[PDB]
């Protein structure tokens, strides 16, 4: 108990054991504390689950976190804003881990908490059904950074169940120190589509949200974040149009309106825009839509802007 990551791998490297965490053990304590999840869960360690399980394959990547049986939307549309800024992302994630060398059942992650970084040690045991995971994925099946990252957050929290609510704001200052503000859509001025694309570049992470107060027939989802991804402009039909690029962490629905992945007026844009756009017809997650329809629809925009 109460040791540093770095010494307790060493301990169990040497003993030959994999590592077990007291604080946050195996077991339905980790998952819940009042409502109870009803199929029952199996912990399994991901050298167990797969046959040649990886830490990251191919970066480290917003495709690499896809929402499972959990509502957590609001963390991991964080976690996708911070793939944007890959310097940043490797404060969070330590990139000196493996299941291939030195494994030894232990991982760990950094997050930063009252003003300082602090470091978060975990056991890989993840929860899993039918030998699956349950909880965040990666949608690459041999890559667990993003599941055991969750895992960590979740720690943090006290439990899994802990996580089923929250704000975006919260997760992103907690990847960055930085300052987040928000803008209602309509008390945003007029020049919203420049400050937006302003935050973008200088890698400022950018989430947004449909109030509460497919689940909508024009493919958006109420009350659940999204990951602001890219803004540009295309010159469509003699005009420029302003754009947005939207991710949905379950990567699985999408809008369906104008600019969307299978919209027929795609056919009027050359090669350059739609290879500048990386114009894909891809069930991802992610997509284009106009900054018209995007004011329309949507009523809350958060920025955490960099410290
Ligand atoms: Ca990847
Ligand atoms: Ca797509």
């Amino acid at each position: 108990k109460e040791k540093t990551f770095e010494q307790l791998h060493k301990k169990c490297l040497e003993k030959k054991v994999l590592y077990v965490d007291p604080e946050f053990p195996p077991d339905e304590t980790s998952l819940f504390y009042s409502q109870k999840f009803p199929i029952q869960f199996v912990w399994k360690r991901p050298p167990e689950i797969c046959e040649n399980p990886r830490f990251i394959i191919d970066g480290a990547n917003r495709t690499d976190i896809c929402q499972g049986e959990l509502g957590d939307c609001w963390f991991l549309a964080a976690i996708a804003c911070l793939t944007l800024n890959q310097h940043l992302l490797f404060r969070v994630i330590p990139h000196d881990q493996s299941f291939i060398e030195n494994y030894a059942g232990i991982f760990h992650f950094q997050f930063w908490r009252y003003g300082e970084w602090v470091d978060v040690v975990i056991d890989d045991c993840l929860p899993t059904y039918n030998n699956q995971l349950v909880f965040t994925k990666s949608n690459h099946r041999n890559e667990f950074w993003s599941a055991l990252l969750e895992k960590a957050y979740a720690k943090l929290h006290g439990s899994y169940e802990a996580l089923k609510g929250g704000n975006t704001t919260e997760a992103m200052e907690d990847f960055t120190g930085g300052v987040a503000e928000f803008f209602e859509i309509r008390d945003a001025p007029s020049d919203m589509y420049k400050i937006m694309k302003k935050a973008i570049e200088r890698g400022s992470l950018m989430g947004c949200s449909i109030d509460d107060g497919t689940r909508m027939a024009c493919g958006l989802v109420r009350g659940h974040a999204y990951s602001v991804t890219g803004l540009d402009e295309v010159p469509f039909k003699g005009e420029k149009v302003k754009l947005v690029r939207l991710r949905n962490p379950w990567g699985q629905v999408e809008w369906n309106g104008s600019w969307s992945d299978r919209w027929k007026d795609w056919s009027f844009v050359d090669k350059d825009e739609k290879a500048r756009l990386q114009h894909q017809v891809t069930e991802d997650g992610e997509f284009w839509m106009s900054y018209e329809d995007f004011i329309y629809h949507f009523t809350k925009l958060e920025i955490c802007n960099l410290t």
